[PDB]
């Protein structure tokens, strides 16, 4: 023999390799790949198309008995670089895509000297899974990957780890945050899935457990919300005889109406109708619309409308009452008789204003009790809230 | 003979094996396929474009004399994997297409001793189908997938089934569900395309029946349309002599006529006009502008406009009849002179506002009569729409 | 000789093949290739980007003498499937691309037994035209076709129809109908085309012809446009000197104001400025500004401004005619001098109340006859564009 | 010899030939490489991204040794199609890429007898270019293309052109028009870049000059602009003690208030702050703000706050002045006593009605001449914008 | 020996060449690549995706000994293009790639006859880093960009440097400029990344640092919000009894809720919740809401409610204070009997007037003083903001 270089030895092992056959000597001895995923960064989650778009590094390794040589008689050479297209390479696939993913191809493995060849490759993937939406901003999702061979069944490739579950699970190392999905865990599973008697495939099953970061809708949904209540606050201080009233709780009404409908294109709904913050959002515009009707009750209250006088069943019931309920406190014939008709003319005036007066005595009365019913209503609805969210932020 | 390994038989059947050719012995011989078909999504359905997209996983098998060896003398294989790209694969295609789809490809089938050849693909299919919206959300499609050979003729290339049509038809295995579409069923049906004489062409079609899931466009759709009436009918009870309600009910019918724009985007309508949805939507309308007419004519009647009396034809007509239809109830002479003047210049004003008191009389009777049909008609329309949806949703 | 099978034909006539040259025994006879075209779907039309997306069937034979056998000794075989990739194949392109869209690839062709190669292929081709909507909702588009090749000049590759060009033209078969757009027809145009003196090439012209379906432009522009003419009618029954008729009117002018930007992104316009839609809404915008500006001149001409007498060239002007031409109908001293003081009080009030009476029973007469002259030109601006619509819609 | 055919030409020049190597005899002599380049279509222009996207028709021809024959004994062939993929082809790219944009290939080059070798191929480009937007409708943009080869050096690979610049300058053959951009010229440069000492390339640099079509941008920006001033006009002759006047005006800038940003995302604005247009539109808010103050002036003018007498400094300053600048004009004794009072709760009503009179009397005229000035400064900018439109219309 | 020409150099390296090896003699020697890169353009920064894209011009050379020559004996050839696909070449890939990025492939090589073979090539990437919106239009990023062998490891393939750092970090030679992102410094790194003991990988870490215009987002977000506050300091000058004060207040606040929903869509926001605009917002609010609030409360404090007298402990309070704090200043006896009650009932409505009148005076003394305080409010918050922008601006 002679010294060319050690491009011999790869001119000795794959010069009559056939790579398309299972590479195995005996045929009935299975091909166990050994896999791992480590998980970089989550691309996308389409809740409306149920639709999961992540990024992930890859790895593998598997044993064949015609990439053997001895260490010696090569200059010692232990391992080395084939080309990928060159050599036996199995189908593991995922049972959940709906697409390809562009990822970029690595044309280079490693061989040891027993035939240990290990394939290195980053693969983007586009899955599908279920995703609950039953409370949109405070939710984990549980998303599935299924290795699996695609054709061969489990004696002809068998799958099992590359390293120990537990520390495939709890493996954060390279993962991209500040992406408003925080990865929990990655969970591997091992089952044998049997189409019918006699042919069955190896699956390899990985949990991915992420949790959405609720900061985002926060300020895009709480911050409007709680902003106008306050609005409505200051609105109840308008007097109610004066008009612009009714004027202003309608504006305020369409300013709301808008806003539900500009912010539900943006926050997605499927399979259940709606979260719950679709009905905190329906409480918070039925205390908007209460707070439309009394005024409008007060301001119908509170007219000239050649109304009769006030009620004394319904005097005494509201001014000696609320105010220690709840707040507190032959000529000269003829000259005679133009006279008296002037008089009377004007005492009509007079008695029309002072029921006018009246009336307008019993509307404030009803618009201080309902302010402060309505004020004691948000401040209820909104400790609630508070308590509602204290049990999740804690701990 | 030796023994090197089993790579000596894909040696054996593919050292002169001429993939260009169809495989048969006898050429007068069609090779028959046999396909079926697990449907997996329903990735997008594009009603203004007219374009499904699924993604299904697919299978065939066919056989070939050019494949075959004695299990015998091989150390009893059977089976065993050849790359794709070395045997003859028939090109089997949709009509339906108008676009590629990007699915993994499938670099191994399986071969048997006899011949037969299975192969196992996933492929994601972008197809053209007729959809009709003449029901919105309450609506079944009717899509169709043909197989067939492009180019080879029914006694060249001819399509079966691989099972049973009546357990393909019932096969929802692995259908992704939460996904605004349910599928019904996928009904098989062969025919025979003869373009001419003498030119047949096999064809294998597949009925996909999908139903929408109305769930999403109940809460986008029939919220805001159902409330917007309560704010018309508490918009009613502000007296109509204040002038803000004129200016109440024109800023609520800018507030619908906004949403009804921002909601025709996101609801398609093709080939038809629109469905019964925009019937619906034309109806609420309806209702709401005879619901601002009515407050249009009742500030018409009740003004101070210098105007005459009420007609005693039309007094007796409406006070004394709307009470019992519907509802219920010298220097001396020269002061005589100087006095009468006063009592007839306030005797004209007092004559102007009595005329205006019973106008404002009339106005209110009015305002209740028609508050209580319009009441009516919303409550009838109501029971109307409520009665329709039942007959849907029961079985 | 014997028989294996008859891929010997295959191996007979692809051994010595050469798959670069145009297979011509004498090199100054031209390869005629013979063309042509049935159209499935129209995919996109953008007028804005001028650029159309369609989807064909395609089919094309041509003859070579390196392909052909005698169908006797070969047991009668006339014709048999050769790989697309192993044989001469034309580059026939498209002059009109600016794009390449996703077809799938025919990966088989048939060859008889005297050299007539038929290739058949479906092919989405994104072409650019020029697009006119000088009329949006009702026109036809006119849009080439030219298929040629692109190296090979006149006497090197020469382009025929497949069939005659009566039956291109009228040939409707499997178009996807549904879709916004009808086709008319599809005709075909052979010319040569000289790039100057020596150089010419074959050119096939196809013009599809296609027209837009008008019923998605009626419910989405006409609606609308129509429906804020009826609330302007009845908001003229408004009484002018109420307040809320300008706000109403300058509420509805904003209404219809948002309206015609929310269309107008819509609706595309391109190298012409606008179609005639945007001078219909221009004179329904100008209706509207001057039943807004007649309101205004109403509300100036009713009001209490301490304004003089209405005069009396202009009161027999428009009383006593418009009722005719239209519309029909020494202490007792002291006392003395007190009383005379309250009197001249009260009569120069009741002298600027009744010239305020006169300039409201002008205002009324004008607010009729206006109403009368703007409700005869909204007819006949309707029953024109009536009569406009139904000489496209006869025949 | 014999006669098979004339493909033996291709049998002969293609048999020992390299397609590695550059094809010279003298490895001292660079491949000079004609290009030239004719326009077909601007496709898009992305001003905030800074790139162009253009599709062009490309040719180019190049001189080899390795392809000659002599054209007699073969049958008197002067040239022949050889496949693309068979013989050297030049890496001539564009510096300006930033992306690849999908073109067809052509499979096909002729070659003459003495090597010129012409390669004809369509090929869309995706570039990036400078382009200012200091006059948004009104603009030219001149964008490079910069051809060379991206790795040979200028001993290795040299470009020219096929024909005379001044004919490449002036061609306009193949244009699409109606899309936006009208093409001006495609000026070539050739320009030897050194990067170094003993490294210099060779490129031929395109520069491409195309104007904008401002037709767009005149009914979707002057004609909303130049409308809500007519709005302003007419909403001038309310009189302002109304009160719906500050109504109708704060109306009128929420309404183009709305515009200005509906109308400021489809504009773009990239390197420089705005356009021209954007200060024509902050000018045309400062005309639409003092419009509204002064309003507001005058309604704070006019009204009744028990305010005092109209200053007579100021009186004959504004009444006599401004119809001559500018406009034109014992018991006995107790009656007494209670006659005396009512004299006097009566002079003080008159006295108070007659103090509002005169500062009604003020506020008309300072409305008349602030509504002349407001007139005469809109007009003068009227004609500004006209004779500056002016001076770009003509030639 | 003869002269074919010199292609018999690419001949005799290129005939028994193994392209799979990693070409050196010695197996234990590393292959030494040497990178460097010029950053061409920012295409993109998605801050929610946390998605760079750019496009850099790369080149690289490394040593191989099988591509030997000696000069002499080849017409003194030193260096030649070799085709790419035909040589050993690293893979050199980035760590932070999350998607593949089109770039035009560069088919040739040029190889020195020492074995020094160089490779240019330009490559579009899409890479993901972390990006702080702490303060959005001022703010640089820190970007990397880790080249490095994906399989190989320190003692296979070793990473270097082309030239000097000093020089890599201060190249901005042909960077696109007008693109929202200036180029400050591109810092180039080693580091040895250890995964575990005995398997360590050479790594090559590029910092780009780009710092973002802040030009755009000061005329689109600081003109809107600091020209809405005029129209609040013109809007305080209406008198508050009109009552269209309180519709106009609201109205503007309209405008501006709808404006900070209009912006905070195309304004990003990530991991963080807000940056300091939204603080400066909030505040913008908060001036605008107190705006509202006083008017409500001299709307309240100024109307016709029946109310009582002044409090003299408030009187002398208030309008002798704030005028020196701040601001500056028979039958004879029955018609006796019947002129008294007229008297009395005169009387009265004077009282009741004098009542409104304190009250109105109260009002706008209020009034003015609190505009006092609202506008030193608004100029001491905008010289914070200008004393803030400024020691950015400095240096
Ligand atoms: C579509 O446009 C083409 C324009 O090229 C029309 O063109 C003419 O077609 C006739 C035959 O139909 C030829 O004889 C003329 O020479 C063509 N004229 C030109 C200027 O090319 C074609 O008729 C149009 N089709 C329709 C339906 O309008
Ligand atoms: C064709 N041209 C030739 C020289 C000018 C630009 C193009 C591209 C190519 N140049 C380059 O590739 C190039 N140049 N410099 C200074 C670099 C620095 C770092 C990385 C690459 C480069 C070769
Ligand atoms: C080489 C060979 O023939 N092996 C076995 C044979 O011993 C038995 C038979 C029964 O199935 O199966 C086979």
């Amino acid at each position: 023999t002679t010294q060319p270089a050690l491009l011999r030895l790869s001119d000795h092992l794959l010069a009559n390799y056939k790579k398309g056959v299972r590479p195995v000597r005996d045929w009935r001895k299975p091909t166990t790949v050994s896999i791992d995923v480590i998980m970089y960064a989550i691309l996308n989650v389409d809740e409306k198309n149920q639709v999961l778009t992540t990024y992930i590094w890859y790895r593998q390794y598997w044993t064949d008995e015609f990439l053997q040589w001895t260490p010696e008689d090569f200059d010692n050479v232990t391992k080395l670089s084939i080309p990928t297209d060159s050599i036996w390479v199995p189908d593991i696939l995922i049972n959940e895509f709906v697409d390809v993913g562009k990822s970029p191809n690595i044309p280079y493995v490693y061989v040891h000297h027993r035939g240990e060849v290990q394939n290195y490759k980053p693969l983007q993937l586009v899955t599908a899974c279920s995703l609950d939406i039953y409370n949109f901003p405070f939710d984990v999702q549980n998303c599935s990957l299924t290795f699996t061979s695609w054709l061969h069944t489990i004696q002809d490739i068998n799958i099992t780890l590359w390293r120990s579950p537990e520390e495939v699970r709890s493996d954060k190392s390279i993962f991209i945050n500040q992406g408003e999905w925080e990865l929990l865990e990655v969970f591997p599973q091992f089952k044998e899935f049997s189409i019918d008697i006699s042919n069955s495939y190896a699956e390899m099953k990985f949990y991915v457990i992420i949790r959405r970061r609720p900061l985002f809708y926060a300020v895009s949904l709480l911050l409007p919300s709680i902003f106008l209540m306050v609005v409505d606050i200051v609105g109840f201080c308008l007097p109610p005889d004066s008009g612009e009233r009714v004027s202003f709780k309608i504006t305020l009404l369409l300013g709301y109406s808008v806003f539900l409908i500009i912010v539900s294109d943006t926050l997605p709904a499927t399979a259940i109708g709606t979260p719950l913050i679709g009905v905190y959002f329906v409480v918070c515009m039925a205390l908007l619309v209460i707070s439309l009707a009394e005024t409008i009750f007060i301001v119908r209250l509170v007219h000239k409308q050649d109304l009769q006088r006030p009620v004394p069943d319904w005097l005494r019931h509201l001014v000696l009452d609320r105010i220690a309920w709840i707040l507190c406190l032959l000529a000269v014939r003829g000259l005679l008789q133009e006279l008296s008709s002037i008089r009377h003319f004007l005492e009509k005036r007079d008695e029309m204003r002072e029921v006018a007066r009246d009336w307008l005595r019993v509307g404030y009365v009803l618009d201080r009790l309902l302010f402060r019913i309505y004020l004691l209503a948000v401040l209820a609805y909104s400790i609630t809230l508070v308590t509602l969210w204290s049990i999740w932020h804690y701990s």
